């Protein structure tokens, strides 16, 4: 567990703003976050470069990131919608290496 997202759980009424961070002790380059709903597979919304960049993933819609330093990358849902109730997992990285977190499974009422 060289990747920690907190929280682990989430319950959010429609509306809230909801942060999910992800912090790392692997001092890798890049951070990631995807979005895997049941029965799929992961899905990037956003990653990062390095501290102060953010790249939009492939699903970025109503998700925004923030990479404030090398370790923490967070997810923010502005305004919580019921689809986006989902498991998100964080991952660091560095090339093609991927090293995943434990995932945060959330719950939008």
């Amino acid at each position: 567990a060289a990747v920690t997202q907190s929280p682990r759980n989430k319950v959010a009424v429609t509306g809230e703003k909801v942060t999910l961070s992800c912090q790392q002790t692997n001092n890798h380059n890049n951070m990631y976050w995807y979005r895997q709903d049941t029965g799929h597979g992961l899905r990037l919304i956003h990653y990062s470069y390095g501290v102060g960049n953010t790249e939009k993933g492939d699903i970025p819609d109503g998700y925004e990131a923030s990479r404030p330093s090398h370790e923490q990358f967070s997810l923010i849902l502005v305004s919580a919608t019921p689809s986006q109730s989902s498991v998100y997992f964080c991952a660091s990285g560095v090339g093609g290496t991927l090293y995943f977190g434990a995932g945060t499974r959330l719950s939008v009422l």
